């Protein structure tokens, strides 16, 4: 099935997913000088307080933090967006080496790795029925950058261990995704999709100026993750990234001036 490789990677994914070559595809590269600060954007508030991880899963494409979503309690909202979208999960993707593995890049550079904080809309009661919508979708994106560690990271790598290989699954709660934000909010948005099939067009992109940094050794414990399953030749989970698609005269807007 689809993956990241020569054979079923990026390139490939159209043949069974053909809106991998339609009109508002993710992720894409930020033109800073292209995108316009926009006055009628409203503060943007992340309201993490409350958030309950359940579990840390390994797909075979990376790791999902989840959340218990079925109250109001990590929501996103203001910004671009209309109403409340509730965090449902995070997941990251990474390189090989520190030169790649974001999927959005910021006049053409690529950050060591990109987080994806995934919300849907709550005026459609759930994630499944937000997935059929224009709107059902906000991603928060926030780079990351190797260089000092962040603590707050630090749990989800220790994890890892325990999540080597494509359908392994452990408990993990009381992790604080506020310990994974910049302290800046400054913000680009525009409409787009999922990143990864079945690369749905449902999703308002939330793409943070600031990076976060973590340490080499961070990055290096997400290297060692495996895409394939227990008991298979290893294949490391590095690269799960989609490069940039074509903007098609969609607009991007910034926060700041
Ligand atoms: S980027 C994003 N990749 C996925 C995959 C499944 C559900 C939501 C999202 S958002
Ligand atoms: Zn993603």
């Amino acid at each position: 099935h689809w993956g990241y490789g020569k054979h079923n990677g990026p390139e490939h994914w159209h043949k069974d997913f053909p809106i991998a070559k339609g009109e508002r595809q993710s992720p894409v590269d930020i033109d800073t000088h292209t995108a316009k600060y926009d006055p009628s954007l409203k503060p943007l508030s992340v309201s993490y307080d409350q958030a309950t991880s359940l579990r840390i899963l390994n797909n075979g494409h990376a790791f999902n933090v989840e959340f218990d979503d079925s109250q109001d309690k990590a929501v996103l909202k203001g910004g671009p967006l209309d109403g409340t979208y509730r965090l449902i999960q995070f997941h990251f993707h990474w390189g090989s080496l520190d030169g790649q593995g974001s999927e959005h890049t910021v006049d053409k550079k690529k950050y060591a790795a990109e987080l994806h904080l995934v919300h849907w809309n709550t005026k459609y009661g759930d994630f499944g029925k937000a997935v059929q919508q224009p709107d059902g979708l906000a991603v928060l994106g926030i780079f990351l950058k190797v260089g000092s560690a962040k603590p707050g990271l630090q749990k989800v790598v220790d994890v890892l261990d325990s999540i080597k290989t494509k359908g392994k699954s452990a408990d993990f709660t009381n992790f604080d995704p506020r310990g994974l934000l910049p302290e800046s909010l400054d913000y680009w948005t525009y409409p787009g999709s999922l990143t990864t099939p079945p690369l749905l067009e449902c999703v308002t992109w939330i793409v943070l100026k600031e990076p976060i940094s973590v340490s080499s050794e961070q990055v290096l414990k997400f290297r060692k993750l495996n895409f394939n399953g227990e008991g298979e030749p290893e294949e490391l989970m590095v690269d799960n990234w989609r490069p940039a698609q074509p903007l098609k005269n969609r607009q991007i807007k910034a926060s700041f001036k």
